């Protein structure tokens, strides 16, 4: 028992982190097979970032202007191409530590592990959620660009995120591993608006199930509601609308706990309308929305890699 | 910027996790050099655990009753000894993936990473704190015994914790890597009382500095206090007494932020006496006590491994 925000074990990813240097910008890249991937803004000075012309900036770069180091070993670059917002540097050497891997584009409300890196070296690992507005609330200092987010599936690493920028607001934006941004963002130091964010309703309901499983039950009330009644409260409170898809993904948890999804919705409604009284659920005084139903289940049944 | 509960990268530890089976108890062990370490209660049935005589139970065990598997490879046991509450099984093979390592005994309020494992396989990683009462609030299912806690120091892994038990209360207890329990606990399924717990005052003050660094300043008030005045409030609220040692460890953060420790104490006093108003600090509606001053600094300056 116990419930904690758990990251995937990062070992597999740690063996793919390299340093990429171009001019005097250094950041992190991901060495898979004979390709290194990194943010294309490695080719930008601090001044370029204000209004980059990436094709123009890239045309002035040859293979030998890219200094790619893997710990102490230094790889040799035999090809460079830009794919959307990522550089793909082709190197002479296939990474011997390449895990089985996919590149995945995730959906808002989905969660993943970030291996926060500086200079091609691991700093730490934490579990994040792609906000509905396609930002993440991470921990990212200067040099952390190129750090990746991933899910692990037995022995396969699904890369879903590469870090590219902090917005003037202090939140974080980046791309899938094909270089397409999550959200409306672009790789330029300009003021850029993240939309209204919202709470991930289905995730919050999963966490309430986790709570019941771990014995926090005080918030279970004796009322019920309908899907539409709930949603019209959800909207008032900046919560994502709960669909049938979401009810269905909560289905297994419903079966474990013997609490109908719509009765858990009635509990949450009375939390939303009434707050918590200075009381706590699984040690938190707020409603947590960074556990997916799958996360609650993996943690509660204890899946390994 | 951003502030998150960050674990160490676990790669180094993942390569030391083995499965240990004895009779039909299976748990996790730690294979370093030619020694496997695990909880001695691997030799107990569910019934033994009620009143184990470990020396008697161990005397009925030979080397070949210990089934130690490292992924698919199965090691051969050439020696077994009990050291306090851990078995040390001596194996024919030195672990090729043995990191540089120490065994460390930590102090209450210190933090570490847990690599939660089942059957010798990594499940996840999260950052924990040794409570003042020497328990931890972890996530530990059946089979998680032998999972370790560690700190990493560039390339050296300091093992500080091996998981042994859940108390009837749902919290967690275990040993250092020499087999001495943290706290008054013993490896027997009996009702066992953890003392009154308290908040780790120095950790909470570190987190308030982290907050100021990241721009949450609303809680900074215009009052001051003395060390003794503070402590006499701290005690009333079940907070650890702040010593000069603690003020001194907060010294660097004081210098970064230009806020005297005793003025941050005055802020916290007014949080303690007055609460938070439904307001949040670094996204939390409670005061967080699981970041040490060193953690805040590593995260804020971004140290790598």
């Amino acid at each position: 028992s116990g419930f904690r925000k758990m990251a995937f074990p990062s070992g597999k990813v740690e063996g793919c982190m390299v340093q990429v240097t171009c001019g005097t910008t250094t950041l992190n890249g991901l060495w898979l097979d004979d390709v290194v991937y990194c943010p294309r803004h490695v080719i930008c000075t601090s001044e370029d970032m204000l209004n980059p012309n990436y094709e123009d900036l890239l045309i002035r770069k040859s293979n030998h202007n890219f200094l790619v180091q893997a710990g102490n070993v230094q790889l040799r670059v035999i090809g460079h191409s830009m794919q959307n917002c990522v550089l793909k540097l082709k190197v002479d050497t296939a990474n011997p530590k390449t895990p089985k891997y996919k590149f995945v584009r995730i959906q808002p409300g989905q969660t993943f592990s970030v291996l926060a890196c500086y200079n091609g070296s691991p700093s730490g690992v934490y579990q994040c959620a792609m906000r509905p507005n396609f930002t993440i609330k991470g921990s990212f200092l200067n040099g952390s660009c190129g750090s990746v987010g991933f899910n692990i599936d037995y022995d396969c690493v699904s890369f879903c995120y590469m870090h590219h920028m902090e917005l003037p607001t202090g939140v974080h934006a980046g791309t899938d591993l094909e270089g397409n941004f999550y959200g409306p963002f672009v790789d330029r130091q300009t003021a850029q608006a993240a939309g209204t964010d919202t709470t991930i309703t289905v995730n919050v309901l999963a966490w309430l199930y986790a709570a019941v499983i771990n014995g926090d039950r005080w918030f279970l009330n004796r009322f019920t509601t309908t899907l539409n009644d709930f949603n019209l409260v959800a909207m008032k409170y900046n919560y994502e609308p709960l669909t049938q898809d979401h009810v269905d993904i909560l289905g297994p948890l419903s079966a474990q706990t013997g609490i109908a999804v719509l009765d858990m919705c009635a509990s949450l409604k009375e939390l939303l309308q009434n707050g918590m009284n200075g009381r706590t659920i699984l040690g938190s005084a707020l409603l947590e929305d960074e556990f997916t139903p799958f996360d609650v289940v993996r943690q509660c049944s204890g899946v390994t890699f």
